[PDB]
């Protein structure tokens, strides 16, 4: 067990008063990593303080001195690539292979990309009249507020802090309880990096204390939340009553993934391999409902068995792991529970369904890939995000009938067409009701694409120019040089 | 009387289902106006399901196509401008010479201002490689709803549904009970431009009930509400717990009007006397804290006392009229409460304070124009909105306090600065907390300007290129034309 | 008709040149009216007739000069036929066409510019606590549009609507073998309460009137639409006198690929309206059709079947699709073309000839003609013809389709004909043309941009980012700090 | 002495085949600087296939990838800043209290800030109809050359390729025979940060010659020029007459610098000052046009003269020396014939008007800084652009007659105001006809703000987003998802 992890405010590790800890535990062995110190609401206060403070400083810099902070920010996560892609793997089992070449790289790229638009946020300039016009600036909010998900630790604080702290704001981030760790790293890096004391702070706590301080505090002004449907609407909801904070949210997702008539099934089966088993299914934008015309289903299951066969589980630092354990033992009871209720249900087996078991598997909170097939828009697996490692295979006869069904949810995220004609492609993915969609393709998320969902699966969007403006708020102001007017 | 009112589905009038109505009453006379239909919890998804195929017409129209459906309904607002101008001072109490001149014509402005943006709403291209690009679709959100107020009833429906529908939505709009009647006269105007039936329905009720049903329904997509700050959570909270629906919320402030040392005294007064006894001081935008160098304050007061001398109250469709009672005798009651917590807490009383009595005085909730000095920060009438006609003066001795005063409150609406000189203008304008910042004048909404507040004073923003864009969601698409690589 | 004068500060003038020349309808031979033509002084009055316009228009809030535009738009709807009628007698276009596309497409883009002229905003960029920059987009003040005779109005209507949208004068020479919808046009705008001198129309023939144009001191930028060769000339001119901001719409040599996976009834539809509309005189025509070998033959036989189906007639009647030429020296440019063909070994298809016979050999009709078994060095493949001239050639693979495809100077538009997502949007990327379009031909929506590559243009049309091109930029410092000086 | 200067095609120096050299003048001594070969038609058309060559390589990468490689020029850049700043002023005479603070440091400004915004280079998306759709590309232009000048050699040569590399384009620059060696080393520069070979080639020579080349080639499809008015006309005809090349023109000015009857003498004295003698008065923004009020003029004569006073010329290379001789001794021959018809033609010599002679004088083009007073519109002095250290001051009455005369002027490029009055700074910029205008203030070109002139002061612009854009060009593409109907 490492030492206690402290909270981060202002430029340096601190004591919590709070006299709360939690655990963290490393999913492989089930043993603690960790005891982290709990941000108490007199701690929350104190970071919104320092956050103020160095947001004052911040923004009162030349916009290419911000940008050369984070660009030196990204330099040192480009450098320390491997030392935290291992310490992540170890906080949220993910596998090596996937931690080293994803979560810090595409985190960085994001912080990359924003450091270079700062000198590009601009307003507008709109005459009215010879005697009068308006002007407009993209001022910073202030103090806001991330609260992260446990699958991508590091990529989401990067995602949020990154166009945050580029728009001139400080941001008091909250790790997810299950992976604090690399989110201290982080915040010790920006200061590294030059960051102003007070514009990046970590407080590691629990959703129902230290999450809830933030939603309320009076002096934060926006609050980016990434996690579950249910905990978002508390969140939005704690974010209003308390004084009325701008809300980004980026929830979860059922997607599907429409494999049309004329697609192949190679293809086609790798696309949803990649859009169910990486990081295990914990992956917000996976194809989970995956739909097949029923003249291929046979042989698109055949497809899949082979290549769940490939999966090759087992230690998360050896070169060849290309499939690690779920996040937590509670998690993979949740993910089992749903796994039941496919086949109390009906649906047919098609492979996995169990834990794993045998040395090296057996401390671990491993869940076989799993398929389930002759799914239908009813079932509980093929109606609720999941967030494990569990295929839904559904049949169709028709591009109409596909289209409704893919649509006919509360979560709207994600979506994916296989189909080499260039008609059907675009006709599909323009009716389809999703932020995210991808043709022929999975799961890439360019710095420069806005993601984040319609309908349940969010509010807000991330990554983008606009994700950059969404940061700032618009002030108006109006030059009068005209002599003004009174009725009385 | 007129007619009882009904509500307005798809291209039609017809009866509620609830079995219940209120009374309009006109607040010049206290007469029953009309008698209207209050909006069940199935005449709302009545609304929702006629607004889904209206929609769905609506948005496969060409853009121009929708343009010139807009543009008719602005051509019909014009003709009738009057005519809605008299109804809505019966309805509100507001001067016709107020009416006829600003509610009309700027609802009118800006839905002429969207109608010819609609076409150059356009979403992004990004290329990644030769082998892979993104483009992004500016997508309606489908059904919205927008609840108004009732200081400025067809202005508001207006600045709601212009953006909603340009952006290829339809909307349901919920008036406020004090003053349903122009809403369902803009109902049938759509109508009559040719906007297909569904798109733009009107749901007359009462804010526990018919307001909660509609920020409840499962398949509305964003609520727009205008109201008080306390109100305003309360929608926000229940948007976020039923369905995660995107919000917008114009709410009210305590805005700060600050006139420098080197003011001209008759413009600082003229613009303080409009931005505080315009519409009987019913205006969320008003600058209500009046802050003035101490070398001027007894200056200052003399021509304010002289100003509002010449408020004339009387008969609102004469032309010189240019003040009219509260809208109810309920908001008349809060107003001369907060006149009493100002006289007990020690403001000296300048002028006014008290009902108007006599004849055409004693049937409406006229309040006398009022004006407290000697004010400080800590006074309730300092400190809260009235939304009456009560102007509060401040002294102040140097610039770095004025502007510490002027941004210590929780609203964040609107601001301005009366001064001749460059620097002064723009250096205190640029750090003050609020959306809208006149500089040496007040009021003035082009439909160019984005408008709104910060901190409670709102969420988002309406009017400007920005707001059409507020009324989509953004959709990325990958093309995806390179060999996809999967990793199992 | 009447002798038709100069348009200047919102009325009929007569031209101070002393100089006239004449129209003539392509389909009879008869002179359409004798028009007077702008001399040197003409283009000063007019020049000096709109710096004053243009005042009053620019002081104008932007919603007042949109609701002028938009009834000028509703005009233009009602007196559509009107104006139609009058196109085809001076273009020679049939009334099929004019009726439904060359009012119809101009007013469409008039009205787009008339709802963005409120979205037109400038910057601002805060530099530091104490200094920040706004900019304004100005407008130019006098512009020059110079129009083609094969879409007169609509060429006037896509120059002056982002001209006077964005707070311009502009003055209009329309060309001298199609001046008669211009005029029209002057008289629309007035009647719709554009100011006086906002758009004056100034006949007269191009090495005079369009020359003054182009060298006058007063007239900031000079937009012009016609062949590559003129518009070296035009774009030289203007910039040795007065360095103004030029636009130029210039002619190509465009390709059509089809592709291996093509259907070629599709295929043919597409290549008949890339050739044969307005008898072949379209800028953007596809003269270049490139097939696959192992198609040739299928496709040779559906071009031929579709061209047996050409109505050429009476220009009045409704179902005639395909007119003369708009002049008989035209004509004879594109017989030499032609005879080229002929002599350089490609193998004729079909037409070829004039047309003859009653109701044909007093006009300047061209048959449709239609040139195979071409190479890529013969002349009638490698310079624009501006006629109903085809030419296909045969092709092999992929990639030597797109170096044959962009082996030219000429850069305007291409298009593609495919099913397949992967290989519609990768040719495109690769074809070195401003104007592309998949699996159709021709469509100019207000919205897309247009403009050529190389020798075929210099900026571009339509689309939001013409508007600002009619504009200025002037960017404004505000520095509130003290001012510190080294000396 | 220096090594003879080759020339710089495809990643390394090599000899040019034209058989011609020329030499570049030391202008404080008199004395050969370096021999330099001169570029011909054959080594034009190499420059050209190498640049062909590289652009299709560069634009291949990633646009972060080309990002990361601009970024690195940079570091090399602020390291080498003092080294490459005394070159520049061995070859322009410019102090090196200028040349270290300002030509290198505002040119690395402009290429850092272009290589953050690559990543925002984007096209756009435009919605027909359920069945067709339209998206743009901004593609690079390909190869496109530069033709700087000589009075600010290298931060010319990084405004032009700067935005040109950041398109994707490849650029040919031919910096000015007057002041060729510190283009050069900017193309080592930029090998030496990963530049893929051919992207920047650098070749020297005489503008009859290697610039007349460049601009006639078939396959350079812009060009890009900064110079004297007479020379843009030429260059801007041949470019047309050859290929029909786009065209980028930054030409001189006289513009005005107005002084308001509010202003602080001082200040306005101060300005003047600056924007006049820095650079010895070699600069196209400069604002040699002071209109003062007549009630001032006596006394803003008398400090412009204390100010002139205190200009201290001298060896360049020391820290107190503010003022340098002009670049070439036929340059300051043309400086003498202006100052000569100011004398001749009546205007008021205050001071200076003569060469500087002595010890440290004799061998350099020294012109003495030069003031000249009741200067009259119709002067030569007034209506010319002198390029030399030539201030003429005009007194005026009010202000509509000074914006007339003003803007009673060919020239086109900036223009100033000094007045504290809020009204009166934006109501005359508003009103002046120039691309660059700047209230209290005179010099200062941030990377963001698009510069450049109006009327024969230029054509187009640079600097700014607009820029960037302005050096790629758009193609648009329709997808057609619906059936085609032909007419025939
Ligand atoms: C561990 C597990 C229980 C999820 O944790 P959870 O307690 O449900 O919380 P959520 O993931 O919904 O919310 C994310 C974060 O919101 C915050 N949060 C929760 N409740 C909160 C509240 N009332 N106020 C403020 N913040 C709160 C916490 O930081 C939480 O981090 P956590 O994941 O460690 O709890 C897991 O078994 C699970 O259900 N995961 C499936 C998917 C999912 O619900 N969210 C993950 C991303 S979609
Ligand atoms: C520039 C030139 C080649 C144009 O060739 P062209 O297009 O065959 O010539 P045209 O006279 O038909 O010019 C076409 C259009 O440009 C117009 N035009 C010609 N000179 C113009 C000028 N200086 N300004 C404006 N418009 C001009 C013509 O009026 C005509 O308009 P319209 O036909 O639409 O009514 C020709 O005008 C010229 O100057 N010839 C001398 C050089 C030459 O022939 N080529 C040298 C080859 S090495
Ligand atoms: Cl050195």
């Amino acid at each position: 067990r490492m030492a206690e992890q402290q909270l981060y405010i202002h430029g340096k590790f601190v004591a919590a008063t709070s006299g709360k800890t939690f655990e963290t535990i490393n999913p492989a062995t089930g043993e603690v990593l960790a005891t982290v110190q709990a941000a108490g609401r007199e701690d929350v206060d104190r970071a919104v303080k320092s956050a103020q403070q160095g947001q004052k400083v911040w923004a009162a810099m030349s916009a290419m001195a911000r940008s050369r902070i984070l660009r030196k920010a990204v330099d040192i996560l480009r450098e320390r690539n491997d030392e935290l892609a291992r310490l992540e793997t170890l906080d949220t089992g993910k596998p090596l292979s996937e931690t080293a070449a994803v979560d810090i790289v595409t985190g960085a790229d994001v912080l990359e990309y924003y450091a270079g638009l700062i000198p590009a946020l601009e307003g507008s300039q709109i005459p009215l009249r010879d005697s009068s016009f308006v002007y407009t600036r993209r001022e910073p909010l202030g103090v806001v507020a991330g609260i992260g998900a446990w699958n991508y630790p590091i990529q989401i604080a990067l995602w949020k802090s990154a166009p945050a702290l580029a728009a001139g704001n400080a941001m008091i981030f909250k790790p997810s309880e299950v992976t604090p760790l690399t989110a201290l790293k982080l915040a010790e890096i920006y200061r590294e990096a030059g960051l102003p004391d007070g514009v990046f702070n970590v407080l590691p706590g629990i959703g129902a204390e230290t999450g809830q301080y933030l939603t309320e505090h009076p002096d934060i002004a926006k609050i980016s939340f990434t996690g579950g449907v249910a905990s978002g609407k508390k969140v939005m909801a704690n974010s209003a009553a308390s004084s009325l904070k701008e809300v980004t949210m980026e929830l979860g997702g059922k997607s599907p993934l429409i494999i049309a008539e004329d697609a192949n099934l190679d293809l086609a089966a790798d696309i949803a391999m990649m859009a169910n088993f990486y990081s295990s299914g914990q992956v917000c934008t996976n194809g989970t409902r995956v739909f097949v015309p029923a003249k291929f289903k046979a042989e698109f299951e055949h497809k899949i068995l082979e290549r769940v066969g490939r999966i090759r589980a087992g230690d998360l630092f050896a070169d060849d792991t290309n499939f690690g354990p779920l996040v937590s033992f509670p998690h993979r009871q949740n993910v089992l529970r749903y796994i039941e209720s496919g086949k109390s249900e009906g649906a047919r087996l098609l492979c996995g369904g169990d834990v794993l078991k045998g040395e090296g598997f057996d401390n671990g909170a491993w869940v076989a890939p799993t398929v389930f097939t002759d799914c239908t828009d009813d079932m509980t697996i093929v109606r609720e995000e999941i967030f494990g490692p569990v295929m839904s295979i559904l049949s169709y006869d028709d591009e109409a009938e596909v289209i409704r069904r893919a649509n006919a949810t509360e979560y709207g995220l994600a979506a994916g067409v296989v189909t080499p004609d260039l008609n059907r492609a675009h006709r599909i993915i323009h009716q389809l009701e999703a932020g995210i969609c991808w043709i022929n393709s999975w799961g890439e998320s360019p710095a420069e694409m806005p993601v984040g969902g319609y309908k349940h699966s969010g509010i807000g969007r991330e990554n983008g120019v606009m994700t950059l403006q969404s940061y700032t708020q618009v002030k108006s102001i109006q030059v009068e040089m005209g002599p003004f007017q009174s009725i009385f």
